[PDB]
């Protein structure tokens, strides 16, 4: 039922370097996420433009951020084009393997952390803040997946059984009993403002 699979070496490098670098402005994770959302619901938008039934699976596009303090999570939902299995193996849709390359020249090179989602990488930022990230992602041409990794060079794939989605992506950070912060109502709200105004989807902060 369950697949293990290793990070390609580039990939995991570029995790222990997140996780392990010293670096105190954590909270662009938020924003990288968001935008990878944005990204993804503009797909689907795009396909749909041709052919409408596309959105028969859903077709409100948008964008929630889930706080749950009881379990230590923030969920962060889109309705986008979500992920194929195989999407999902191959470093989540993302070109991982030459944008870690450009992004660690780019380091050596005076750039700092925060520019990760120039690279096409931003996804892996999330280590950031989570001690285990699993993502859930449904795509109209295939069955609903669970992803999961707490880094240390593998990750998880099982279809997932859980709560089906309809399409699109769910990002649930366990975060690190030290980055709690980002459970709380006015710090979410704070970095929305602060690095997401413009992005193109309504972005629900739900209430506990
Ligand atoms: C990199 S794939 C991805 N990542 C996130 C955070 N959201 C979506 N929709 N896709
Ligand atoms: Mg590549």
């Amino acid at each position: 039922e369950v697949e293990t699979f290793a990070f390609q070496a580039e990939i995991a490098q570029l995790m222990s370097l997140i996780i392990n670098t010293f670096y105190s402005n954590k909270e662009i994770f938020l924003r990288e996420l968001i935008s990878n959302s944005s990204d993804a619901l503009d797909k689907i938008r795009y396909e749909s433009l041709t052919d409408p039934s596309k959105l028969d699976s859903g077709k409100e596009l948008h964008i929630n951020l889930i706080p749950n303090k009881q379990d230590r999570t923030l969920t962060i939902v889109d309705t986008g084009i979500g992920m194929t299995k195989a999407d999902l193996i191959n470093n989540l849709g993302t070109i991982a393997k030459s944008g870690t390359k450009a992004f660690m020249e780019a380091l050596q090179a005076g750039a700092d952390i925060s520019m990760i989602g120039q690279f096409g990488v931003g996804f892996y930022s999330a280590y950031l803040v989570a001690e285990k990230v699993t993502v859930i992602t449904k795509h109209n041409d295939d069955e609903q997946y669970a992803w999961e990794s707490s880094a240390g060079g593998s990750f998880t794939v099982r279809t997932d059984t859980g709560e089906p989605m309809g399409r699109g992506t769910k990002v649930i950070l366990h975060l690190k009993e030290d980055q709690t912060e980002y459970l709380e109502e006015r710090r979410i709200k704070e970095i929305v403002k602060k690095h997401s105004q413009f992005i193109g989807y309504p972005i629900t902060l739900f209430v506990e």
